[PDB]
């Protein structure tokens, strides 16, 4: 019965000194929001760009829910502690180059990447080692507490995840 809102979140690139971020429209066509000390939406937002004209980052606001469709919290009686674990990667090198419709199996196991001979991108690249290390991926990242901060780095892998790649 625990639910975890959005289903899908959205995040988009900014190019923005790290600590200048917007937060997640509330609504379809909606603008982004402003932000206070405590992370909680404000004011929709002023400028997109900072001074330097840099598109500042927009982020997503994750919320779980339980019991009877109520907003569960750090500040909840029955709630001892929440704790996340957020899996980003890239796999867009070692995937197959972009033929249109060609590898969409919608239109049958006949159109499928194989099938239609659709070649891999950075081709040079045979063996499973080769192309696993072509993903961009540091690892699973938790974040747990009051106004914490964990980034998705390099020098941050943990010891546990055996595989990163950059």
């Amino acid at each position: 019965a625990l639910s975890v809102h959005p289903s899908i979140g959205v995040a988009r690139l900014g190019n923005a000194n790290t600590d200048n971020f917007v937060l997640n429209p509330m609504e379809i066509g909606g603008l982004p929001y402003e932000h206070d000390v405590d992370l909680k939406p404000t004011t929709t937002v002023v400028n997109f760009k900072d001074e330097a004209g840099c598109i500042r980052r927009q982020g997503q606001v994750f919320k779980v829910f339980g019991a009877s469709n109520e907003e569960l919290t750090l500040d909840s009686p029955n709630v001892k502690n929440i704790e996340w674990t957020v899996h980003l990667a890239n796999k867009k090198a070692a995937w197959y180059e972009f033929r249109e419709l060609n590898g969409n199996l919608l239109y049958g196991r006949d159109n499928s990447y194989s099938a239609r001979g659709v070649p891999w991108r950075n081709a040079s690249k045979t063996a499973s080692s080769e192309r696993q290390s072509l993903i961009i991926d540091l690892g699973p990242r938790s974040v747990s507490g009051v106004m914490a901060t964990v980034e998705i780095s390099i020098n941050n892998i943990p010891e546990t995840y055996l595989h990163p790649s950059y």
